[PDB]
């Protein structure tokens, strides 16, 4: 079986996305409409240099990752499941047919305006420590106030919280076998508790919204499994706040026999991460 994959905040470059608007100058204009500035130029051109902005990369995202679905769905037999990484999520969820093009723009939109709002704290991305090994130099360094935002491969852990803590905590992390420790350029503290006053704002704006039933499987970056038509609403603002279940979300793929795992959007990042999950579980 196949499944589709799509990326998220972090895999966005200037030129992605560049044969897509041609293909699809419909959706194209539609987009430039929801939004008030020219999508292609934003990803072509970067021309204010706010393609790394959330309120930004998350609609460019959201627009590359719909049109590569759509050029997938003409030209490739259709995935069996879907996934997608944090904003991929609402990819996933178009790919399913839950909402339609424009209204997932319009919540992704939301999505990036509030994040992009959002004041406090920092992340760290981690590479050659399990999760475990994390949690327990948090607990040991005295670092109350940093969460697990991203649990990515077996060795990729991204953390989240207290700027200061984000930084003094490069030092043991690299005592203890830290390959590499990236504190991330970002606005905030994204996939923690700084994030829980944007959780509920998102949460009365998604009140607005219904949710149709996915007609191909999505796998939840909460819980790890297929997303319910009646837990999508409540689940989308829970998910900002909580830890990406990205790792185990493939692992459970690879349990319902999925053996095919295709990147759909620009880049190659969660095909990465693809690579040291299956290794790790065969």
């Amino acid at each position: 079986m196949k499944a589709y994959m799509f990326p998220g905040q972090g895999s966005q470059a200037k030129g992605m996305g560049r044969a897509l608007f041609d293909a699809f100058p419909a959706l194209t204009a539609r987009a430039d409409g929801v939004l008030g500035y020219s999508i292609r130029a934003l990803c072509q051109d970067d021309p204010d240099q706010r393609l790394s902005q959330t309120q930004f990369t998350q609609p460019a995202l959201y627009v590359v990752n719909a049109l590569s679905y759509l050029k997938r769905r003409e030209e490739e037999a259709p995935p069996d499941f879907l996934a997608g990484h944090s904003l991929g999520e609402f990819s996933a969820l178009f790919a399913a047919g839950v909402f339609d093009f424009e209204t997932g723009l319009a919540l992704v939109k939301k999505r990036g305006e509030l994040m992009g709002d959002a004041r406090g704290g920092g992340m760290a991305a981690v590479i050659g420590l399990d999760e475990e090994r994390v949690r327990e130099l948090l607990d040991q360094n005295g670092a109350t106030a940093v969460d697990i935002a991203n649990l990515n491969s077996p060795s990729q852990v991204v953390i989240s919280g207290a700027k200061d803590e984000i930084a003094r905590l490069q030092v043991p992390f690299e005592a203890a076998g830290a390959k590499k420790y990236t504190v991330l350029r970002v606005s905030a503290a994204f996939h923690s508790r700084f994030m829980r006053p944007a959780m509920v704002e998102f949460g009365r704006f998604l009140e607005g919204y219904d949710f149709a039933p996915p007609k191909i499987p999505v796998i939840s970056n909460v819980t790890a499994r297929p997303c319910k038509a009646d837990g999508i609403r409540a689940a989308l603002s829970e998910q900002i706040a909580s830890p990406v279940r990205w790792c185990e979300s493939i692992r459970y793929l690879m349990g319902r026999g999925v053996e095919e795992f295709v990147e759909c959007g620009h880049g190659i990042v969660l095909t990465g991460l693809y690579a040291q999950i299956r290794r790790d579980a065969q």
